[PDB]
């Protein structure tokens, strides 16, 4: 009758936010990101991307860690796969670029959850939770972890960023806000049995 | 690297779909179904429902099996619990009086995987996959189970109802034509690794 993931939640207010050095992206404009995706393509094939859902609360009120690009797109943590490279070890290793300490000190990434897949038929922005009818050579594929955070951290914020903790509510039925991965984030995480410590 | 879970999918054309005596809601209008909700509310509190998510495949493309009530509403078989009932053997009770034979051959269902709950705040239509700020009693709790199907079965369908297949595109972003549960089952079955036998 207990099914359920059982996850350990923090306070928000356990979790220390520092800053580090810019970290730009690969990409100068959406022009150029698809232009590098088909030469990417064409020499290696499809793009393999890994994003991790770290969780905390406040008042016992589950919310999702998001990256801010300035006042302009919101991200989940994580980034493009090396070829050959493990899902897993390679989500660890974006997100000490991303988050790890100045002072190098290694942080103890927990992932044991697969929380969704998402596939791009073309070098355009649409994409799935499943491979659409007549798609053979989708261009890229999402993989989504759940992040198991430790008591307390301390992480390191790339100063052209802020990490914002967005509650559920904001993030339902809100598309335009956020697109059609994080705006469903609320589903995908509702068979967890969070612990609120 | 591989933290998904494994699924067997069959051919649609494994299955059997005979019929039985038609199976009658507990309520005549969507005003009795409120007016019992809160009925029973007061007597022995939030309402406690299941629901199954029953998957296979044709052409090694997933569908849903879903209830057709005439030409109306589309439903998961379920339904809800009695006081102190076991979730999962709830479930399958309810599925072994929805589809289980004329001919008192026992179904085998197996159930090993949460994939959602939804709650209900109100005596009123609106639900979330989550508890909304300042809700402390709310009015039913929704459970989604994954059902896992053996290689071939035969289902009476009772008269009154249609079981279709639903591919994941008609499903998907279509709250209108379904719902809001139905409508993001394609978000929360990408996780899962299916084999298309
Ligand atoms: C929309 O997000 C993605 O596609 C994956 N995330 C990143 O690339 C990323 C970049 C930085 C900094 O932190 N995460
Ligand atoms: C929208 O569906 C529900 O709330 C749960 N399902 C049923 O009550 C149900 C009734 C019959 C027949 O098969 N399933
Ligand atoms: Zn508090
Ligand atoms: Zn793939
Ligand atoms: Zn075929
Ligand atoms: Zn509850």
């Amino acid at each position: 009758s207990m099914l359920e993931r059982t996850i350990n939640l923090y306070p928000l207010t356990n979790y220390t936010f520092g800053t580090k050095e810019p970290l730009y992206e690969k990409d100068s404009s959406v022009a150029a990101r698809f232009q590098r995706m088909r030469e990417e393509f064409d020499k290696i094939g499809m793009r393999r991307t890994v994003e991790g859902v770290l969780i905390v609360h406040e008042h016992r009120l589950p919310h999702v860690l998001l990256l801010q690009l300035g006042t302009t797109f919101f991200k989940l943590p994580g980034g493009e796969l090396n070829p050959g490279e493990d899902e897993v070890e390679g989500l660890k290793r974006l997100m000490t670029e991303i988050l790890g300490r100045q002072d190098g000190v290694l942080q103890d990434w927990v992932i044991d959850d697969c929380i969704g897949n998402w596939w791009r038929p073309n070098f355009e922005p649409p994409q799935y939770p499943y491979i659409p009818a007549h798609i053979t050579k989708p261009k890229e594929h999402k993989k989504l972890f759940l992040v198991q955070l430790q008591e307390k951290a301390l992480f390191a914020v790339p100063k052209n960023y802020k990490l914002v903790a967005a509650p559920l509510f904001e993030l339902y039925d809100n598309a335009p806000g956020y697109g059609p991965i994080i705006s469903s984030l609320p589903q995908l995480l509702s068979r967890f049995n969070f612990i609120y410590n």
